């Protein structure tokens, strides 16, 4: 039996599904630890590995990338779960090794591959406390080229009046995503700051894991994928919209929650956003 993770329902994805929009023909790049090609609930369109010690992008030795991937697009079938955009073209861009770590150079290489291959959306469920001029140039290049860039805000909670948003989420050209529970209350570990843009479900997210498994994870990393998937749905209904419009729409149709320092514009609503 297939289950619909509540997070999918929480952002109202199923409404677009009933209109017949499930993100067909939208190229989505999951820049992460890879995507387990042996998983029956996932359909991978292609990929590349930027990790010199692990050249097969289809081998997820960390489990992160496979989980994120399932949130974006777990197939609409008789098993497992269901992604936000079940018909989206998924690309495995591996930039993190087994240990969940990666060099900035690998990540930038990953972002450049995504640009060169015309991805419509890029998801980066990763963050670092420090930015680099090179990482900034790369994401700015992606937005300029027309790609929609989504990233986790970070799991550093609060720190008085200080911004705890990690990079690349901190960059203005990137859509930084924080996490809320099922009640719409901000997750205690969710990062905060002027750079936080929107909220999405990040608590106890059921998705796919390597080796034909399923399990729950908590984190802003789990939140990001919900937004990337929303973007795919939007693009499936309005293939013509620029990244500018997709972003504006997602931020202008949110369900306002509390102070923007802690919640950005609030929880996304893809039914509203998709027009
Ligand atoms: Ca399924
Ligand atoms: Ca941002």
């Amino acid at each position: 039996a297939q289950s619909v993770p509540y997070g999918v329902s929480q952002i109202k994805a199923p409404a677009l599904h009933s209109e017949g929009y499930t993100g067909s023909n939208v190229k989505v790049a999951v820049i992460d630890s890879g995507i387990d090609s042996s998983h029956p609930d996932l359909k991978v369109a292609g990929g590349a590995s930027m990790v010199p010690s692990e050249t097969n992008p289809f081998q997820d030795n960390n489990s992160h990338g496979t989980h994120v991937a399932g949130t974006v697009a777990a197939l609409n079938n008789s098993i497992g779960v269901l992604g936000v955009a079940p018909s989206a073209s998924l690309y495995a861009v591996k930039v993190l090794g087994a240990d969940g770590s990666g060099q900035y150079s690998w990540i930038i290489n990953g972002i450049e591959w995504a640009i060169a291959n015309n991805m419509d959306v890029i998801n980066m469920s990763l963050g670092g406390p420090s930015g680099s001029a090179a990482l900034k140039a790369a994401v700015d290049k992606a937005v300029a080229s027309g790609v929609v860039v989504v990233a986790a805000a970070g799991n550093e909670g609060t720190s008085g009046s200080s911004s705890t948003v990690g990079y690349p989420g901190k960059y203005p050209s990137v859509i930084a995503v924080g996490a809320v529970d099922s009640s719409n209350q901000r997750a205690s570990f969710s990062s905060v700051g002027p750079e936080l843009d929107v909220m999405a479900p990040g608590v106890s997210i059921q998705s796919t894991l390597p080796g034909n498994k399923y399990g729950a994870y908590n984190g802003t990393s789990m939140a990001s994928p919900h937004v990337a998937g929303a973007a795919a749905l939007i693009l499936s209904k309005h293939p013509n919209w620029t990244n500018t419009q997709v972003r504006s729409s997602l931020e202008n149709t949110t369900t306002k929650l509390g102070d923007s320092f802690y919640y950005g514009k609030g929880l996304i609503n893809v039914e509203a956003a998709a027009q």
